[PDB]
């Protein structure tokens, strides 16, 4: 049950990412990592199979071990994607999103202070959308970015996936 033919929708999501990066010195510094965040998205449906959406997401590193040492991590990004779906039932859609994202990571260190980073990256998602009612739908989605990137020195990697639950309102 995708949104009706030339209509708009909006929504919000809560996300979790199990590690969107990772650090190290021989010698270990943190123990493992968790990021939690949220995001908002809006889109336009063209027909039952295709829509286009815009979203903004934010992720924050969650505080959890000591052993001296580390600090704050925040990521944010605006994305523009084409959403391709197929109706499995009258209520359940399966879809993928493909497009691009402009992001920014802001770090912090006690030694080094504040640092930032910027990027442009392809984004991909696979998910399920369930129409509770004709105006309210929930989504279960896994989003990933594959990373290649221009820079430094020479590129290697690790951005990882984000899992999320969302709700959206359809202005039919
Ligand atoms: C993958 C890149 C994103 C490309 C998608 C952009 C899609 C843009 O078009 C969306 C449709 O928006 C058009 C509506 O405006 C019509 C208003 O009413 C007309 C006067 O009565």
């Amino acid at each position: 049950m995708a949104p009706k033919d030339n209509t708009w929708y909006t929504g919000a999501k809560l996300g979790w990412s199990q590690y969107h990066d990772t650090g190290l010195i021989n010698n270990n510094g943190p123990t493992h990592e968790n990021k939690l965040g949220a995001g908002a998205f809006g889109g336009y449906q063209v027909n039952p199979y295709v829509g286009f959406e815009m979203g903004y997401d934010w992720l924050g590193r969650m505080p959890y071990k000591g052993s001296v040492e580390n600090g704050a991590y925040k990521a944010q990004g605006v994305q523009l994607t084409a959403k391709l779906g197929y109706p499995i039932t009258d209520d359940l859609d399966i879809y993928t999103r493909l497009g691009g994202m402009v992001w920014r990571a802001d770090t912090y260190s006690n030694v080094y202070g504040k640092n930032h980073d910027t990027g442009v990256s392809p984004v991909f998602a696979g998910g399920v959308e369930y129409a509770i009612t004709p105006e309210i739908a929930t989504r279960l989605e896994y989003q990933w970015t594959n990373n290649i990137g221009d820079a430094h020195t020479i590129g290697t990697r690790p951005d990882n996936g984000m899992l999320s639950l969302g709700v959206s309102y359809r202005f039919g």
